[PDB]
């Protein structure tokens, strides 16, 4: 369809695996939607994927407004080691009577949106070659995460060596600090503290 028609029928997907094909991306999201019970009709909700490989993002094109909205619940899903960053197009406008936010939660998926808050953590000193899944697994031993993002270099996809997170249980925050702060990992030592402590400004 037209560009206007696509505003409510596609999503931005950032942090995509290097070298993934459009077909493999499409098959992944169709499988996740179908196997998660998140379709509104028989068949595949995702019609196409357009990748910008040099800029490390894709747009997923859906056949329906409601399926596009529900797919926002996959923000943070791990695929080939990467946490996919799912967002609305910047020009999205809510449509009359159509939900702006997903209605159903997808078990296991940890959001990449980590707002500044009392118990948001900064994790610094990570070896830059560890991927999102590996860092997530390091943090999850203390308890389940509500949100997590590993900061990547825009040009290499390598990490910048630091991440942010928020635990489901606010009390896990201090347990994760106690366990991980000062821990040797590679040639590095981790720094783990509430992000408000060292935030620039």
């Amino acid at each position: 369809g037209s560009q206007m028609t696509r505003q409510a029928r596609h999503l931005y997907v950032g942090n995509i695996p290097f070298g993934i094909t459009e077909e493999a991306m499409m098959d992944f999201f169709n499988a996740q939607m179908r196997l998660g019970g998140l379709t509104q009709a028989p068949g595949n909700p995702v019609l196409a994927v357009q990748i910008n490989q040099d800029k490390n993002f894709a747009f997923l094109e859906f056949r329906s407004v409601d399926e596009t909205t529900q797919a926002m619940a996959f923000d943070g899903i791990i695929f080939q080691g990467q946490s996919l960053k799912i967002r609305r197009p910047h020009d999205y406008q809510p449509l009359p009577g159509m939900s702006e936010n997903p209605s159903v939660y997808v078990p296991g998926v940890v959001s990449t949106v980590v707002p500044d808050s009392a118990h948001k953590l900064f994790i610094g000193g990570l070896p830059n070659y560890l991927n999102d899944d590996q860092v997530k697994e390091l943090l999850t031993s203390f308890g389940p995460l509500k949100a997590f993002n590993l900061v990547k270099d825009s040009a290499t996809g390598l990490s910048k060596g630091y991440a942010f997170c928020e635990y489901v249980d606010i009390n896990v925050t201090d347990q994760a600090i106690a366990g991980l702060n000062g821990m040797q990992l590679g040639d590095k030592k981790l720094l783990v503290q509430r992000a408000s402590v060292g935030a620039k400004n």
